[PDB]
């Protein structure tokens, strides 16, 4: 019988597409060495094919796609004003207030990109034709519980249009469009938040890809907005674990202890 | 005559390629709306054209050169141990120290992607054959006096390699083709710093591009690392600077104040 201490080490090193049961009397031996080989072999080819990291690679692939339909790049400060966290209406007596990660006094790791990007839209609306495009890829910080789903460093794309086109249905096209794209089947289901009130959020089956609003809203004139926007965002570590069947969001995050979502601990255990 | 306020703020909206003189005369308003309007125009042509971010462009271009080039893409955490800090040979009472933003108790910004490297090295020389090659791009922190050449918050490339061919002059051999690739003229010169001793840097006239090591190195121990090994970091910003000959390195930054250079605020001053 398997400690639970041994259970554990072979989890880390099973991956979705093995056909290996640790249920099934082998010694801790004979499993922990046929998945190191594996493992090994799989570090191996992705280091003589093709060498890139499936989180830069979704980003680019992102990337070119809201490009191609007319979205501008936007690549923001990630450590940002703690006065934007109050600005975005979390109180902080709030449960999203608890998770902001502080730096000095005055600052915080961004939680999200919005309100960024809100800036920009008022910035560029003195300069850009109707209708304002524009995208963000890059890492947000939240203490969490984590779990499965959640990781407390993770990386969010939040494209946005202001001005013409802003209703549900083209919200919904694009999203459409997108997941179509990556080839991720999804639903859509209403649902709500202290920030942006009701949204529509994007489903695989119990998990959340991503939350979208239609505007305006109440919070749009602190950020001297006053136009028409829709907008949505993605947890790329979330699109990766839906792509690659990942059991836990943890194979897909910035991390010292996977690579592509293959233990980079290849030591053996005792 | 133009006020410092004035001229300050015909700075910002001034960019390199401009042919017009702040000394010459003309009122406040001539000059502001004379740029304005070059700005918008900018702008307005990214956004019909290219619509990418200089600093997103730019990484992509890097990393296609190493992937290209048998480097594998790293993409690890940005919020790291503080314990990194100290096993990098950083005492808390020397200047790099005090550039450190801490996060919590026993966690902070990471101000170079060494030790995350360093770790990775490791580990996947007990699955990789010789020599083991590895790059990340990605944001870094430190608290700086800024001025025109440092931000607190920069993008860096490093990469390294390890085992057969870490030498001097495959080292400079990788620079050089790096930079002739960006197109970049550059110098290299000895120098010195606290962490890894005896450094090559790589000057472009009086601004620091890189520095760079060749291992093996007494720090190397601490690491678990015991073969030859050699690397480089680079920052993307002081790279942009130079293309684009930026006076202020702010300008390449992320940053809600300038897009590809050019100003966002693009409002009349008063
Ligand atoms: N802990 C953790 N780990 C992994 N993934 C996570 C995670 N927490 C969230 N995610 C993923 O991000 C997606 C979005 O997060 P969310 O909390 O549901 O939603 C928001 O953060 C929100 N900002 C998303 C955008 C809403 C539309 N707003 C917008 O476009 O604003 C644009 C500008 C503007 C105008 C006026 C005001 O602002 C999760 O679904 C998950 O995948
Ligand atoms: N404040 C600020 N703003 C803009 N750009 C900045 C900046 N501070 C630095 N830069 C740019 O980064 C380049 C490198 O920074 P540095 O302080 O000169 O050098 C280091 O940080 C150092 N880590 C660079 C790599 C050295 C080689 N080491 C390495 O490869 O380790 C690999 C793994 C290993 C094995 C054993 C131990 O580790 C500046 O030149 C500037 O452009
Ligand atoms: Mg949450
Ligand atoms: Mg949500
Ligand atoms: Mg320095
Ligand atoms: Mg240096």
């Amino acid at each position: 019988a398997l400690t639970k201490s041994q259970t554990d080490r072979l989890e880390v090193l099973l991956n979705p597409k093995d056909e290996i049961s640790l249920n099934s009397g082998k010694p801790f031996r004979e499993l922990e060495s046929e998945l190191l080989s594996r493992r090994k072999k799989d570090l191996q080819q992705i280091y003589a094919e093709e060498r890139e990291n499936y989180l830069g690679k979704l980003e680019r692939e992102i990337t070119r796609f809201f490009v191609d339909r007319g979205f501008l790049e936007i690549k923001s400060p990630i450590l940002i004003p703690l006065e934007y966290i109050e600005r975005m209406g979390i109180d902080n007596d709030t449960e999203l207030s608890k998770q902001i990660f502080r730096v000095d006094k005055n600052f915080c790791l961004r939680p999200m990109l919005a309100p960024n990007l809100a800036n920009y839209l008022r910035k560029l609306d003195r300069a850009l034709p109707d209708p304002i495009k524009i995208f963000e890829i890059g890492p947000c910080y939240r203490k969490e519980s984590d779990g499965k789903e959640h990781l407390e460093e993770f990386t969010m794309l939040n494209f946005c249009q202001m001005g013409s086109g802003c209703t549900r249905e083209n919200l919904e096209s694009i999203i459409t469009d997108f997941l179509n794209h990556l080839g991720i089947d999804f639903k859509i289901v209403g649902d709500s938040c202290m920030v942006f009130g009701d949204t529509l959020d994007v489903m695989h089956g119990d998990l959340e890809l991503s939350s979208a609003v239609v505007g305006p809203i109440p919070l749009d004139r602190e950020w001297g907005i006053d136009k028409p926007w829709i907008g949505a965002g993605f947890g790329l570590e979330r699109l990766l674990k839906v792509k690659h069947d990942f059991k836990n969001i943890k194979r897909a995050a910035r991390s010292e202890s996977y690579y592509n979502g293959i233990s980079t601990n290849l030591h053996h255990h005792h």
